[PDB]
């Protein structure tokens, strides 16, 4: 049995786990002060909580325009031999006209062997660009059919809410070669809390299927994460192939004082089997103060089991250990 | 033989450890944004590494005047069955003509029994106020022959370096009684490295005598302890009675890479006896960008022992564990 003394990491949101050929486990998060990238390795999951972390990337000086305000869900990917860590970042802290965040989606790359021998390794790929001049965050990537697939969060002018998710096939780790195709906008009563919101795609392949999870509603008591799966064998740009539930597939546990589990991502155990569920979480609701410098969304880490159908069980989100 | 995995805490600086007759050990430290003074609490040393804070007090708003930026180093007292809390702020985050910071000494306090409830509960005490309308931060405080006694660092205008340590007797927890009394100025090679400072006061009281620790030279490689001792018999308010030992009793171990340990604090085990040293350091020498912004400062605790005389030993900083 697998379990981990939660929360993993404290003060660290939109929690990746990436676990390499090298045997470690590469953890990349937001940092409460949106100011960087910076990466942790260890070779267990609990020893990343006493891991010593290296910055990667430092955002650009306030007032100097793209890429100098709010470092957002990094995540770092090995693609054809090489580091690439997708990011969001804004030219600026201050909200728009329709009260939004004004993030676009970028990407920096290490060819070095060790992504944390030094920054100086690591250059700027410069903006994703996609069909839309506008909001862009959260990003992933996947591979399928030996080609490279991009999935992210996108406001579209002509759709209410704050994002939809989009899938594009990819030309090079940096770059779109066909048109955004939406898969999800959010709809139902349980991604419409507050605020219309589909976010943070995680993708999961397994038993012939592709799993994409995603966040919705506020990031309050309210957040959930949803899902949207397809038949592996399909044309993933079709969004007519891709199925998505009317219901979470995880959400909080008011009784267990899990609020707003989200923002997920996935890796497996040091057994090499155990399939983990990576997720950040708040332990109160009374935040004070301008609630996006509240640093307190804490690193969850917890297996998950597959029905006879071969989807994914998440259950509900572990209890916190209290030492 | 007690011993942590270290670093116990990642990205705090100036770690400050207090045992409440409760069970719990409540952690206090610099943050690396430095906007905010919190809390958290765990019945384990190891358990610090996973327990979720609590936001005490926040920052006020940029450009209201003092209080604004840069919080540092709190520490937090349990003084005549009340909370406070002893830090630093300044009214910006330039550096004056001289080129140093402009903080202050602050408090803020709550009488209320649990310290994390709400920091609707912690009320500002405003600025200590000193001799010298100058540069002052890492305020402690420590109880001898029923009086309580405020130590800290601060520039004075006609003495060479950055800060010197000083000693007054207090009127109550957030003001002075009697005027300032100079313990320790920077004067040898070892407190003198880059920057000529003495800072980070900590009290130790033990077999008949009076400890006080700090910290010297620059924050890089080069900071060191130091340490001042004084016959508990004696008055405390007089220099002339303290005697500084003319080296360090602790340093870098540049083999390990343990670089600058420092702004130490004291503890005891879970076993009520074993006497704990906890201070900061870095385990890399390459800061990129303005390293007050570099947050890698991690925090260490270990286990000291006593000599034949009753002199605290501290050794050498303990070597990371990597797992
Ligand atoms: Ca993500
Ligand atoms: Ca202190």
């Amino acid at each position: 049995t697998v379990r981990y003394e939660n929360p993993v990491i404290i003060q660290r949101a939109d929690p990746y786990i990436y676990k390499h050929t090298d045997g470690y486990y590469y953890f990349v998060a937001s940092v409460p002060a949106y100011n960087l990238i910076e990466l942790r390795r260890a070779k267990t999951i609990d020893g990343l909580a006493h891991a010593m972390p290296r910055t990667i990337w430092r955002k650009h000086d306030s007032g100097t325009g793209a890429q100098s305000e709010l470092i957002w869900a990094p995540e770092l990917h090995y693609t054809d031999g090489k580091w690439y860590v997708y990011y969001a970042a804004s030219h600026t802290t201050a909200f728009d006209e329709n009260g939004m965040f004004q993030h676009r989606m970028f990407a920096i790359e290490c060819d070095a062997e060790d992504p944390m021998e030094t920054e100086e390794n690591w250059v700027e790929k410069g903006q994703i660009e996609t069909h839309l001049d506008s909001f862009a965050l959260d990003a992933t990537s996947f591979e399928l059919n030996d080609k490279l697939y991009y999935v992210w969060a996108q406001k579209d002018p002509e759709i209410k809410g704050n994002s939809n998710l989009y899938i594009a096939e990819m030309e090079n780790p940096w770059t779109l070669k066909t048109a955004p195709v939406m898969l999800s906008k959010p709809e139902f009563d349980w991604e419409t809390k507050i605020f219309w919101v589909n976010e943070g795609p995680a993708i999961l392949k397994r038993n012939g299927k592709v799993f994409l999870t995603f966040s919705g509603s506020a990031t309050d008591e309210n957040y959930a994460m949803g899902m949207l799966w397809i038949e592996d064998d399909k044309d993933v740009l079709d969004a007519a192939n891709w199925h998505k539930l009317d219901h979470p597939v995880f959400q909080s546990d008011m009784e267990n004082g899990l609020y707003g589990p989200g923002h997920n991502s996935f890796t497996v155990a040091e057994d090499g089997e155990t399939d983990l569920l990576v997720y950040h979480v708040r332990n109160y609701l009374d935040i004070k103060g301008d609630p996006l410098y509240d640093p307190n969304r804490h690193t969850m880490v917890q297996p998950f089991e597959w029905d006879d159908e071969g989807f994914p069980v998440f259950g509900k989100p572990q209890p916190f250990t209290f030492n």
